[PDB]
């Protein structure tokens, strides 16, 4: 039973209240894809879960522009069910069809020949969001402008105290990923900062790291009719209507920013997942704005969780707002980078 949660929507009906989706087994998967197997080491697990597990790699000669590159490596566990080894094709065929963007793990490359599937996806050396925050926390001081040189080292592997600028470029960059996962009409569903690792020179990428947890330990999912739900990240209309849109995701993204400006913090504090929190979401609950949250990104915060799911803003709207709460340098970092990430190989 394990499946990526991301879709891709095909058709609407012209109400619409049906959604249809591709059915990823019915894609094709591009063999081009296809690397041997004895151009690859496997390392260290990064991470196991219920089904599999994704390990550190080195490829050799998958990328001309790194003749020796670290990746990360996605399999099934021996036991293997069948269905399972389906959903990993179909994962690659998703990854394929979506294509590749400076702030999603990128699928590199892949074994599915002679021997267990494997994919190949860019490795992330700072793990994932939440562990980061955490590690980083007691460093943490306050303090915006281009002429500092703090701009030009944040989008840089340079060492130095965790500052605001680099959670509002964690929260720029997530929304400019989900800005191309929705250009796609690709719904993530699991939008959390645990699904979001953190790359070399600061890059963020979004993901879904689900093979790599065990879902019955994480006490984030919340059992449903058979299955678990990350329900403190859920819009309304996701938890009683069954619905899951990019409209929804950005009910995530603001929770997210939440985990963001709180370094890490669990969302509804205190709060479990009971009767009495369903009651409240849906009589309008909102949480308050945590610790390090300025008020125009709380603002922000604010905005995603409307009730009307219309009302909530686009991730191109999101990414013009929290430009606009950068320097104007680092949008001009950033160009440059997305350019070196594009002609890269």
């Amino acid at each position: 039973r394990y499946e990526i949660r991301w879709r891709v929507i095909e058709s609407i009906s012209p109400d619409g209240h049906e959604y249809i989706y591709v059915d990823p087994m019915q894609l094709p998967y591009d063999s081009r894809w296809e690397f041997p197997r004895d151009g690859l080491v496997l390392g260290r697990v990064l991470g196991s879960g219920a089904f599999g597990k994704v390990v550190e790699g080195t490829a050799y000669g998958l990328s001309r522009s790194q003749p020796v590159m670290k990746v990360a490596v996605k399999m099934l566990k021996p036991t293997a069910r069948s269905s399972e080894k389906q959903a990993l094709m179909s994962e690659l065929k998703i990854m394929t069809h979506l294509g590749p963007h400076l702030n999603i793990v990128n699928l590199l490359g892949a074994c599915t020949k002679s021997g267990p599937i494997y994919i190949i996806t860019e490795y992330c050396f700072y793990g994932d969001l939440v562990n980061y925050l955490h590690k980083n926390r007691d460093s943490f001081l306050s303090h915006s402008m281009l002429d500092s040189e703090v701009k030009n080292l944040l989008s840089d592997d340079n060492s130095e105290g965790l500052t605001l600028l680099d959670l509002l470029s964690f929260t720029y960059q997530v929304a400019r990923g989900m800005e191309f996962l929705a250009s796609k009409n690709c719904v993530h569903r699991d939008l959390a900062a645990r699904n979001v690792l953190l790359a070399q020179g600061k890059i963020v990428k979004i993901c879904d790291f689900g093979l790599a947890r065990d879902i019955m330990h994480d006490s984030n999912y919340v059992s449903k009719g058979s299955t678990f739900l990350p329900v403190k990240w859920m819009a309304p209309e996701s938890i009683f209507d069954n619905l899951y849109t990019t409209l929804s995701d950005v009910w995530s993204y603001g929770i997210l920013l939440w985990e963001i400006f709180s370094l890490g913090g669990t969302p509804y504090p205190g709060m479990m997942v009971d009767s009495t929190f369903y009651n409240k979401i849906k009589s309008g609950y909102r949480m308050a704005k945590p610790d390090h949250a300025t008020s125009e990104v709380y603002e922000i915060m604010v905005k995603c969780w409307n009730s009307e799911p219309e009302k909530r803003p686009s991730f191109y709207h999101l990414s013009e707002i929290v430009e606009n709460l950068l320097p104007g340098q680092y949008k001009k970092s950033y160009e440059k980078i997305h350019l070196d990430f594009l002609k890269s190989d």
